[PDB]
């Protein structure tokens, strides 16, 4: 009974220490949650940074009984998922909306009930820094690594992985464009007002006009970031396939001196040239000389005919 009395006095002696400790944790969690509600999502990451610092450093923390301690560490986990999920929704469904035959981009959004202004470059600046600072996804980073619930961690990875794969490396956009340009019966269109690139199903004119849609979208539809990424990835192919197509349809494009397909071919040519300059890449070039010449000099048409004939002659 004096042991019961002792224990009771031990417990009470540690009470104010426990509540003070709890009070701190709640203040740090309040921080995370405040920032998340007011969509200060850059800050919110640093709020989680301090919190995971304090949790890593509290030696009492891991000594708390299983279920109680686990429930706090899981709460904070789902704040990890909440911040990333909010990031992913603003990105994959605010700045970008990519259906299976549309690609839409907007450099600005007014998000949530309180309608807060967010700018794509500012946003993508901190997102890159915090989650992909090496240029790829940091799988050894505390954000992923400190999480202690399997399902919420898998989900955080998945979301961050696709943000890299599809909204940084633009992989799906790159393949949608790749699978349509210069392919007969695959139409593409560009509505500059709503800034959407629409893929359809449906001649030499239609192919050129739809490749011009792609061009216009990259020239005028994108942030510097993504024009550069797509141009890096597609530029080589743009080059090979524009000219191959023009040469293959010479007799319809070049057979007359002032054929109306020449205006369109000219325009796409100067646009491809503006693209290289504008995207600032170095993996491909486009002076546009070869096409300017071909369109201007009838003899070059005759040369193609001559050349083609001599292959199987």
């Amino acid at each position: 009974d004096s042991s019961d009395l002792l224990q009771r006095e031990a417990i009470l002696a540690n009470e104010l220490n426990i509540l003070d400790n709890l009070k701190t944790f709640l203040n740090l969690i309040k921080e995370v949650k405040t920032n998340l509600n007011i969509l200060e999502l850059e800050n919110c990451y640093y709020s989680l940074q301090s919190l995971r610092k304090k949790m890593r450093n509290n030696a009492a923390y891991l000594k708390q009984s299983f279920n109680f301690q686990q429930s706090i560490s899981t709460y904070v986990d789902t704040l990890h998922l909440e911040l990333v999920s909010t990031l992913y929704k603003i990105l994959t469904n605010g700045f970008w909306k990519i259906t299976e035959n549309s690609i839409q981009f907007t450099p600005t959004v007014e998000w949530g009930k309180d309608k807060v202004h967010i700018e794509y470059d500012t946003f993508m600046d901190f997102v890159a820094q915090q989650y992909f600072p090496k240029g790829s996804l940091d799988n050894q980073a505390w954000f992923i690594l400190d999480m202690t619930s399997a399902d919420s961690q898998e989900q955080v990875r998945a979301k961050l992985n696709t943000i890299m794969k599809e909204y940084m490396n633009l992989s799906r956009i790159v393949s949608m464009i790749k699978n349509s340009i210069f392919i007969s019966g695959k139409e593409i269109s560009y509505e500059n007002e709503k800034n959407i690139l629409v893929f359809s199903k449906s001649c030499v004119s239609t192919v050129l006009t739809s490749f011009e849609a792609v061009c216009d979208f990259m020239l005028d539809g994108l942030a510097f970031r993504d024009r550069k990424t797509l141009s890096y990835e597609l530029g080589p192919l743009f080059n090979t396939e524009f000219t191959k197509f023009v040469k293959n349809n010479a007799s319809i494009i070049l057979e007359s001196l002032d054929s109306p397909l020449k205006n369109l071919v000219s325009v796409i040519n100067n646009k491809l040239t503006r693209l290289v300059a504008k995207s600032e890449v170095t993996n491909w070039t486009h002076s546009g000389k070869e096409i300017q010449d071909l369109l201007m000099n009838k003899q070059l048409y005759y040369n193609l005919l001559l050349d083609k004939v001599l292959e199987s002659h």
